[PDB]
């Protein structure tokens, strides 16, 4: 066979070996500074665990000497351990998103409850949020109730503000396996006399999260959207193995009752993103087997729909993104009685590519997510005549923007100047294998060499993560590295 393919069959063996006899692939969540900072925070407010608050403090002091995050992460540490505005500025630098109003108000108003800053002088109707994912609705509500206590005028807070933060007080792992969100909660929680009783066997909980490292996960793992982009991957392999089926039992057997998949075991929020990989991998493995979950599912992704033909991530309502809409159009393409939904979704992400090729980012924070989203509904989805040209138009430009951005070892970072990694590369190659044949020395030729070079002895990859959330804030399911670039190779071989 040829090196791709060798390197193909490596990491395959070792991605089927990572599926455990219960269906599921884990994907833990690495410690991040954020959380750990907030923890330390939490703990130390209330003179609790002193050997965990001593190894947070460690696992700050060592992640900022020997890799510091963005600077929002690393101002948060400093006021834990211990000017804000230029590392918020920096933090956010060109963050073009819809929710950069939000993420500006929210990460001040961190930094405030930390004393590095002051609070912002907000009407405190500005801290109010519409129904979206669960957890965010109790993230807002903690920081205007930081902000009211921070500024003197805990008169503020109402009865329904507490309310909201009522998950966070329940034993056992955070709700929507969120530890940011709890962290903030019982940050807010512990300036409540009423609310004190329960806090006691909360922060045992919470202290006794710290991984090997001593630092604080964001969340629990991310093992659904990890074992349906596996599955997915598995089930284009020539021969996909036999454990594609309890890989697919696995992941129906969890979902919610809308009909969607969250990111990980117990997240009853919903998503698109997980939707559509549990969507694609069960059409492939097990269309029949999980036939109802197939509709269920599909039913799912249209009631989220949006006017303008775009999907939201979380609910009706909310911005449609690039990203979604080309994945719910290509994961309802199965079926010819969505062609009007379909066209639509399509129609959406062409009128929203950018005058150089690309498209957006948000869960991702490189520019070859959503280009690899985008590629595949505007070349899997049938379409003739004008529409096809349309189309056709659409992904030429979007796969010149990866030939003009490729480094010199033939990757692709987050950004057009960064290094390149091999989940950025990835996702080009799943659009380029769309594009013309390889041939000798062409750009995907020497993106799937660039990943043959970066195979490890060990069968697998490392790689900078690429997830965001809250965005822009990165965090490492390094599980996610094999999956992909397995994606990937599957696709272009
Ligand atoms: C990869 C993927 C599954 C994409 C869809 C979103 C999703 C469910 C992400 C999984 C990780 C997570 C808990 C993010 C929360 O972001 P947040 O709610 O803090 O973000 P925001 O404040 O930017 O809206
Ligand atoms: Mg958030
Ligand atoms: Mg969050």
């Amino acid at each position: 066979a040829t090196a791709v393919v060798r390197c193909r069959t490596r990491l395959a063996r070792r991605v089927v070996a990572a599926v455990g006899p219960d269906g599921l692939l884990p994907a833990p969540c690495e410690s991040r500074v954020l959380e750990s900072a907030l923890a330390l925070a939490l703990l130390t407010e209330e003179r609790a665990e002193a050997d965990a608050t001593a190894r947070l403090t460690a696992y700050l002091r060592t992640t900022l000497r020997t890799a510091p995050p963005d600077p929002f992460q690393c101002a948060v540490a400093r006021a834990v351990l211990g000017d804000a505005g230029t590392a918020l500025d920096a933090g956010l630098d060109g963050f073009d998103h819809f929710t950069a109003g939000r993420k500006r108000l929210m990460f001040r108003t961190v930094l405030a409850a930390l004393g590095a800053t002051g609070f912002p002088a907000v009407p405190w109707e500005a801290y109010d949020t519409r129904p979206q994912q669960s957890w965010l609705h109790m993230e807002m509500k903690a920081l205007k109730v930081l902000a009211a206590h921070g500024t003197g005028h805990p008169d503020v807070v109402r009865d329904e503000d507490w309310r909201a933060l009522l998950p966070a007080l329940e034993p056992g792992p955070a709700w929507e396996c969120n530890n940011l969100a709890q962290l903030l909660a019982l940050l807010a929680l512990r300036h409540s006399p009423r609310h004190r009783p329960a806090l006691g066997d909360v922060l045992k909980h919470v202290a006794g999260r710290l991984r090997p490292d001593g630092g604080m996960p964001f969340i629990d793992g991310m093992t659904v959207f990890t074992t349906a982009a596996a599955g997915l991957a598995l089930s284009l392999l020539p021969a996909p193995p036999a454990c594609v089926t309890p890989m697919a039992d696995a992941l129906a057997l969890r979902r919610n009752p809308d009909g969607g998949y969250g990111f990980h075991s117990g997240v009853a929020q919903s998503d698109v993103e997980d939707t559509c990989y549990v969507l694609e991998f069960l059409r492939r493995a097990a269309p029949d087997r999980h036939r109802t979950a197939v509709a269920e599912a599909e039913g799912y992704l249209l009631a989220l729909r949006n006017p303008d033909g775009g999907f939201p991530t979380f609910a009706r309502g909310t911005s449609s993104e690039i990203a979604m809409t080309a994945a719910a159009a290509s994961a309802l393409a199965h079926d010819p009685d969505r062609r009007e939904e379909v066209d639509e979704a399509v129609r959406y992400v062409v009128r929203h590519q950018r005058p150089d090729g690309t498209f957006e980012r948000s869960w991702s924070r490189n520019a070859t997510n959503a280009v690899f989203r985008a590629v595949l509904a505007l070349t899997g989805v049938a379409a003739h005549g004008e529409e096809r040209r349309s189309r056709a138009r659409a992904a030429e430009r979007a796969l010149a923007h990866l030939a003009a951005t490729q480094n010199g070892d033939g990757g692709w970072g987050h950004a057009e100047a960064e290094p390149s990694d091999p989940i950025s590369t990835a996702y080009a190659v799943i659009a380029l294998a769309r594009g013309p044949r390889a041939r000798p020395g062409g750009p995907l030729d020497r993106a799937l060499a660039y990943l043959v070079e970066r195979q490890h002895p060990d069968g697998g990859y490392r790689s900078r993560p690429d997830q965001a959330g809250p965005r822009p804030l990165l965090y490492d399911v390094p599980a996610l590295a094999d999956v992909f670039v397995l994606l990937a190779l599957a696709h272009a071989t």
